[PDB]
């Protein structure tokens, strides 16, 4: 398994910085002037975190579109993804409209609403059963209709009914619970076991539309998910499973979405993760 021994190599050499700064200078460069405009100031959360303007998702009203979102298209992969910032106070009707408008199946969310003592972002689902939340702004009801606790994860799953048309649809939320406040995980298992009950349910499937993925920024933690996700299907599908280049493969997606992988940590571990799969599919019972 040729990625193993650079993985290997890597970690002997310790040039794991070393590696991830040649990504860092690599990346693609491309317009981002929707995202600063000054009307869109208090939609973004981090100054230096948007989106570029040809991959960012636009809402479907005249008003102002804006949300500080991406469109990750991997043709090969032929895998789909939204990724987006933790929801602001003020944002929280934008999220759900563009759930709706993007007929969005899964929202994968990989950290807690309070970190290190601050708010990461806006609690933007119900809580209980019978206190349903409506977004006057974008005319939405949210409910929650079930919630399952496990011991790395949460799913719940979610009523969002459209009060213009009433139409309603069913939007299955996965709650990563247990990443670490500082650093990553020791083990990807549970992150790995995560990832594949959102498959599981027909989240990541093309039949839907593409999955919203957010953390804090959307670029951290969110692409160590999208690039695990892709890596392993396109083992799975290229004759040589072995050509699958994970740098080049974060190189395209940063294409869509400035700033994916955000520490040399968090590429080691996205590495470990795509081995550790690998190893359980080629040992996979049945
Ligand atoms: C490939 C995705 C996946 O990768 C994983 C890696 C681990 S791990 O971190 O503990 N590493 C590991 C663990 C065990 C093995 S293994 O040698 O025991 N291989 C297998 N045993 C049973 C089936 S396959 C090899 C590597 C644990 C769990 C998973 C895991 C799952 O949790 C998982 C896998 C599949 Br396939 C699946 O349908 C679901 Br649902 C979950």
């Amino acid at each position: 398994m040729e990625m193993e021994k650079e993985f290997e190599q890597i970690d002997k050499s310790g040039s794991w910085a070393a590696i991830y700064q040649d990504i860092r200078h690599e990346a693609s460069d491309f317009p981002s002037r929707v995202a600063k405009l000054p009307k869109n100031k208090n939609r973004n959360r981090y100054r230096d975190v948007s989106p570029f303007d040809h991959s960012r998702i636009k809402l479907h009203q005249e008003d102002n579109d804006y949300i500080n979102a991406s469109l990750i298209k991997m043709e090969e992969a032929q895998r789909s993804y939204i990724l987006t910032q933790g929801p602001l106070p003020n944002t929280v009707g934008h999220f759900w409209e563009m759930v709706w408008e993007q007929k969005s199946r899964g929202v994968v969310m990989l950290n807690r609403v309070m970190e290190k003592g601050s708010l990461k972002c806006a609690q933007y689902w119900p809580q209980k059963e019978e206190k349903e939340m409506i977004f006057e702004d974008t005319n939405l009801k949210l409910t929650l209709i079930s919630e399952d606790i496990k011991s790395y994860y949460t799913v719940r799953q979610l009523e969002l009914e459209n009060l213009t048309t009433q139409e309603t649809r069913e939007i299955l939320h996965f709650h990563y619970t247990t990443w670490p406040d500082f650093g990553v995980p020791e083990s990807p298992a549970s992150f790995l076991n995560f990832l594949f009950k959102v498959r599981e349910s027909g989240s990541l499937s093309p039949e839907h539309g593409p999955v919203v993925v957010h953390c804090s920024a959307g670029i951290g933690r969110s692409g160590t998910f999208c690039l695990a996700d892709t890596c392993l299907l396109l083992m799975d599908k290229r004759k040589d499973p072995s050509s699958v280049d994970i740098k080049k493969v974060l190189l395209e997606m940063r294409k869509f979405r400035m700033g994916l992988i955000q520490t040399a940590d968090q590429l080691r571990f996205s590495y470990l993760a795509v081995i550790e799969g690998a190893k359980f599919i080629m040992g996979d019972s049945s």
